């Protein structure tokens, strides 16, 4: 079930080259990308897929300095995901919201879609107007639909490695994000492991519940 | 079902019956879930409540007050609900208790691959807690990543869930001294089955297409 997908995945430290993803796989990862749920499903994000070996090699420019050894995870693996936050949160972007809220029919009448509005409107002016955290909480939420990417390519039956391990003002430079306003955040090479990955046997290790986890 | 019908299918529960419990299995799964999120050098900077009692999801549910009342009864009234907490600094002590863990349960061949892997974990802390003076963003953002994996495993074993911002952190630190811990609460998480309140549970689900965040290259 679901629960020996998360005890049995790991984050790849090497991709077989020759394996690529089904195109079916390449739909569904961006399924999975799509419908992440997020902060008043503001989803503040934008995502590059890269599965061309120019595209691949685009993206491991970021993996320059003292980040080298990520790259040949972005070269090797079938499809690399950059995720991307907005850098600000502007009303264009919450009208674009609530107005495709409203074409899928989640509004009765005129008056649910403008309470809908005034909600999304409270958080995102606690953040972009009270607290000036907008930046974070956006980028927040994009580390949450890694999360739910990360698991969900593991239920797919691909290998996948979150990357932290990148300089982000290569990345961005190389797609021109800042002035399209998105800043690049995680990298995710996904495919198949190779034999050279020798994370793929290691035990698993996590921290004990009683010193993490509180029942009340 | 598979992982994809799960994602299309799962919804923000918006009122929960109180009168359906988690089995004891599945509160065994939930929390497994929370252990097993992966997280940047695995630091694992995260503290969880799990309030089942009653007595325990009404103080949790404390924090819902002020313009967060309308959250409320989502936490009075769900199975379980779970706190996820980050930490407010990333001390050398718990980056040492991480890595004697991962050589507790073997990762390493050798006492050189625990230093190496020491030093990379090192590597990734410094540049949050000293370079940029940026690791409880950089710890909270591990949290959010947890709540992705959580919310979608949970759907995945087919028990309703909603993600809330929308509560007092400083009223739920209070609650259970978590600041003085080191902790401090970021996101509540109410799992267990909707009632027939939820009205979002028929309602469509709704995102931006693709063409709008998804190029191709
Ligand atoms: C946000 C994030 C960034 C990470 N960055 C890298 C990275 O740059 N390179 C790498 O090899 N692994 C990276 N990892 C993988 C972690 O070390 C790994 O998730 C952790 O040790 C737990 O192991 P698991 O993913 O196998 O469960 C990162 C993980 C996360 C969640
Ligand atoms: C971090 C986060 C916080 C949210 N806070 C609340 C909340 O306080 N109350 C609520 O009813 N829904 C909350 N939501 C639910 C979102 O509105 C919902 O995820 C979004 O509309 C997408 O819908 P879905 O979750 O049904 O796919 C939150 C979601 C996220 C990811
Ligand atoms: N932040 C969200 O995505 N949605 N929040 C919805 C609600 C409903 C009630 C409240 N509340 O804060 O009381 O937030
Ligand atoms: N941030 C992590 O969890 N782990 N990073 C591992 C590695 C391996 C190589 C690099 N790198 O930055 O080149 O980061």
């Amino acid at each position: 079930d679901i629960i020996s997908v998360a005890l049995k995945r790991h984050s790849t430290k090497a991709f077989d080259a020759s394996k690529k993803l089904t195109p079916e796989q390449a739909e569904q990862i961006k399924t999975l990308l799509q419908y992440s749920p997020s902060s008043t499903n503001s989803q503040p994000w934008h995502f590059i897929v890269a599965s061309t070996e120019e595209g691949k090699a685009r993206v491991a420019k970021s993996a320059a300095g003292n980040y080298v050894f990520n790259e040949r995870k972005m070269l090797d693996a079938s499809h690399v995901v950059v995720f991307c936050a907005k850098t600000a949160m502007d009303d264009v972007w919450l009208k674009l919201v609530v107005d495709q809220e409203d074409a899928d029919g989640r509004f009765a009448t005129p008056e649910a879609k403008a309470a809908n509005d005034k909600g999304r409107k409270f958080f995102a002016d606690m953040h972009r107007k009270d607290l000036h955290d907008d930046a974070e909480w956006m980028a927040k939420q994009v580390y949450l639909n890694v999360g739910n990417f990360l698991l969900g390519v593991a239920a797919l039956g691909l290998d996948a490695v979150p990357i932290e391990g990148f300089d982000a003002a290569i990345l961005d430079a190389e797609f021109g994000l800042k002035e399209k306003g998105y800043t690049s955040l995680v990298v995710v090479p996904v495919g198949h492991h190779s034999v050279e990955d020798f994370n793929a046997t290691l035990p698993k290790s996590r921290l004990p519940q009683n010193i993490t986890l509180t029942e009340v």
